[PDB]
């Protein structure tokens, strides 16, 4: 990210309490018991950072101040004139926009667009959408229930109010299709690099025993291509090896084929290693059309339906951490054993580097090893 | 009361064997995820609560269920002529057998001879004396979508072995509480008219300290006129008046007692916020929601997932047992006090809970049975 959040001041939100939280540029582990408005704070941040300030028309507040790292100040006030409420979003740059709450309510019931275009023009001419924040809700089981889905945003705004931001989160029943599509697409990518290597190596060939030994070693080196005819041309190459400059060209082509073979599947092998780091006595893999699922040391195969809520939380969180700015995670301790809660932040900090990772947990087991980042929330009741 | 004593699963999913001995009450199973805690709970809910046809969707070898009185149920899945048959053999009773594919076709028909056969088999042997309630660990999904389609919805993504899902969601318990308040208001109004007609008949049929106590105890607005008249042999009937007023007060308390206990249960956990009901100034339509110490009111949608788990767990425990993962989205103090709050409201039944966090099992460490799958 660039404009990291430094300090957010919420005054009289829901007419109950005032809250001012200072954030670092790094990890932000907010620890506090339920009812602290942590979820609200996350929705406020996700409705400020991602340019969706129109959702603030559905929120009851007095004064909301958001300060970034570079020095941009956003002051939001809810003032009503002649029985009609107007939200004033005043930036530190000089410009300020104001709009009626009822106009935004009418626009939302229209979606069931002038103000939407006005908000888009305001955030585009002021460049308020430089950093996009990803929202990980604490109700991802509900996203599994209506199995990224786009109607889930409307369902969650239906039963949690219209202040809720856009919901883009992957279900267990969508990541199976996503993984199958990515594996077949990577196999097709391997086949296209085979055909490009054939045409380029034809042109290059048209223009020692160690090179022959290297070709014999590289002939043996699942990762089989989709176009099996090229696997049969490779079988014929191995059969010919069993039976100068052009040999160097052949060796370079085989080495580039092996390197692209590793590089096409490296992203999914990283995700599989990230999953299998937690899991014990059970491996998630892509044994063979691609089949994706669990494997056991007995050699038995099993569908992804045997997985527990804990393992489902790990799948839905590690896939949505690899496929990534500012990352906001709500309740990562759900249905997890204490050791996985201990190692979850270290695994996600190993896979998500270079971004502002804000997490909100109720269990302190999540915040081991990062106790200096533990910002304790406290509601200052009005 | 045939409480579960010992469950022996042999080669469940053709993976592992498990034999667990259960107490008569408060079976707090503690173990880390992936141990099939939910599995065993579904097995118990498909044995105790009837509905053995779901066992046709399960791959197993031998399942033995022992109750407290001594009833043994042996379920086996045996295939001979390339068709699997489920053999439900009871202790000292008749045994029933059926094809797996026939039961699958019977279930797919709902998408009934075998269903009637299973119902007759479990009815003639009296296997439904004690019913076990299933509290799923995915009750947020029940909030997402009593209700009968929710069972099929959950069986869609958890398999057809999953038992019947009967669990109340938020925004449905609000309707249940409002309906109960409306029913209590109609009950009070009918008891007013019944008390008026009965006291009319009894006064027509027939000390000053008792009259003073009756005047003090007086609190639609006929009681206000009675108190105004009291402020300004035969007197036995006056004693009847005091008794009638006292009986009215007693019925009034009982009318709200069923909901006030649940409100107290809510107010046992919740801090700096009270959940209560109020009536309108014009139509007396009940609103149920929060009451802040500032006097401000708010709907039940401001409540957090934690408080919603507390709402869904304190309700349907009073309306009475297998609970799956009661530690979800809960504070450590709430995990400490949840079993202590629920044991007063759920006493007298076998309460089986399965938790991943040992904080739930504080104060009941003698009941902590650690599950361990013995892989074949």
């Amino acid at each position: 990210a660039i404009r990291t959040i430094s300090k957010i001041e919420l005054s009289k939100i829901h007419n109950r309490y005032n809250l001012t939280v200072d954030f670092f540029n790094d990890l932000n582990v907010i620890h506090g018991k339920n009812g602290a408005g942590k979820s609200t704070l996350i929705h406020v941040i996700a409705n400020i950072v991602n340019g969706d300030f129109i959702r603030f028309a559905f929120l009851i507040f007095e004064e909301i101040k958001a300060t970034y790292s570079d020095g941009l100040k956003i002051v939001i006030r809810r003032d009503k004139i002649d029985e009609q409420s107007f939200i004033s979003v005043t930036l530190s740059n000089g410009k300020y926009i104001k709009f009626a709450v009822g106009e935004a309510m009418a626009t939302v019931r229209e979606i069931e667009s002038m103000l939407a275009m006005d908000i888009d023009k305001f955030v585009k001419e002021n460049e308020l959408q430089k950093v996009r924040a990803s929202y990980f809700p604490a109700f991802r089981t509900m996203l599994e229930a209506w199995s990224y889905n786009r109607k889930a945003s409307a369902f969650a705004r239906e039963l949690f109010g219209q202040f809720l931001p856009s919901i883009n989160y992957p279900s267990p029943m969508e990541i199976e299709d996503r993984l199958r599509e990515e594996i077949r697409r990577a196999q097709l990518g391997i086949a296209a690099y085979e055909s490009r290597t054939f045409s380029e190596s034809f042109v290059k060939v048209f223009s020692t025993g160690e090179l022959l030994k290297e070709i014999e070693g590289l002939a043996i080196a699942i990762k089989n291509g989709y176009y099996a005819e090229y696997s049969k041309v490779y079988e014929e190459i191995r059969s010919l090896i069993n039976r100068s400059g052009a040999l160097v060209v052949y060796r370079d082509a085989l080495r580039d084929r092996q390197d692209y073979q590793e590089k096409a599947f490296s992203e999914i092998d990283n995700y599989m290693s990230s999953v299998n780091s937690f899991l014990e006595d059970k491996e998630m893999a892509y044994d063979f059309y691609p089949k994706v699922g669990l494997k056991f040391p007995d050699g038995s195969w099993s569908p992804i339906r045997v997985l527990s809520s804990g393992e489902r939380q790990l799948l839905t969180m590690l896939y949505a951490a690899s496929k990534m700015a500012i990352v906001l995670i709500d309740e990562p301790e759900i249905s997890l054993h204490i050791d996985w809660q201990e190692d979850l932040l270290k695994r996600m900090l190993s896979q998500l580097s270079g971004r502002q990772i804000i997490v909100c947990t109720h269990s302190p087991s999540i915040a081991t090893g990062y106790e200096d980042f533990m910002i304790n929330i406290s509601p200052e009741f009005i």
